[PDB]
Order: C-alpha cells, then sequence, then structure tokens
C-alpha cells in the first residue's frame, strides 16, 4: 500500500533548516531548526499517484514542547493538499508517526512542506493508498 517513502533530508531545495543526526529507528538524519516560514521541496523526486482519490500522508516527527504545524502541498505553494498539527512527543529525539488524509490527482506530483509554526523535527514522510 506504500506509494513512496521520502527521507526528509532528501529535499532538492529548502529554506531555513538544517540536517542533524537522528537516533530514531534506522538512524540517519532528520531535518531540524524548523520555524514559521521554513520549507522543504521534493521537486527533484517526483512521486507518481496511480489514481485520483484519498491518500494517507504520514510524518515521522519529534517535538520537545509541541505547538508546531505544517502544510503539505505541491512544491511552489499550490495546490495545497492538507495541514496537520504536530504534538509534543517528550523530546527532540523522541519519535512518533502522525497522519492525515488528502485528495490527490492521478499523475506525477512534486511535493513540498511549509512550516506554519516551528518546534519540531522531521525524519521522513510516507504516502500510502487508502483504496
Ligand atoms: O512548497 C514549498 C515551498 O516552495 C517554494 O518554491 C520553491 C520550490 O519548492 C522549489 O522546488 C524551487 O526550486 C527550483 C529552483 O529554484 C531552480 O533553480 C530549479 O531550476 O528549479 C526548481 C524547481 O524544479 O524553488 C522555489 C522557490 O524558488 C515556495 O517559495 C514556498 O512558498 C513554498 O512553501
Ligand atoms: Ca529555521
Ligand atoms: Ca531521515
Amino acid at each position: 500500500m506504500v506509494i513512496a517513502t521520502i527521507q526528509a533530508e532528501d529535499h532538492s531545495q529548502q529554506s531555513g533548516t538544517q540536517q542533524e543526526t537522528t537516533t530514531d529507528t534506522g538512524g540517519g538524519k532528520n531535518v531540524g531548526y524548523i520555524d514559521a516560514g521554513d520549507w522543504l521541496s521534493y521537486a527533484g523526486t517526483p512521486v507518481n499517484i496511480p489514481s485520483s482519490g484519498s491518500y494517507l500522508i504520514e510524518y515521522r516527527v519529534a517535538s520537545q514542547n509541541g505547538g508546531g504545524s505544517l502544510t503539505f502541498e505541491e512544491a511552489g505553494g499550490a495546490p495545497v493538499h492538507g495541514t496537520i498539527a504536530i504534538p509534543a512527543t517528550g523530546g527532540w529525539q523522541t519519535w512518533t508517526t502522525i497522519q492525515h488524509t488528502v485528495n490527490l490527482s492521478a499523475g506525477s506530483h512534486q511535493f513540498g512542506i511549509k512550516a506554519n509554526a516551528g518546534g519540531w523535527n522531521l525524519n521522513w514522510i510516507r504516502i500510502n493508498k487508502t483504496h
């Protein structure tokens, strides 16, 4: 049911953030120092959506104090697919997976993430079928 897993650090463009080592399962890196206005683009790795309809988007996140939120969209800002609040997890390297649904059109997508409020780290994103 997995369409794509995208490691958050594997962006083709970004604004305002920096990579750091993660102690989450699998190791590697996460994106940190996320604040309002910051963004991540995955335009360099287009993802194919096989059919129009509902998809589940998952985010592997960590947050010391909570208060964060993001917008999932096409790279460049539009169309916007959805928004999600990012809860406190207990620490900067205490990880949990959050999710929401969005509608996506069939075909090739270039995704982006805009931080509306900071306070969180991001390890990876996953796009899944519902259907
Ligand atoms: O959706 C996230 C944010 O996107 C920002 O636009 C950027 C795109 O995400 C990014 O992919 C694009 O990259 C260009 C690159 O600048 C150019 O050198 C190359 O030839 O083509 C790439 C596109 O394939 O850059 C833009 C901004 O310059 C929005 O600015 C932001 O609002 C939005 O949240
Ligand atoms: Ca920042
Ligand atoms: Ca990662």
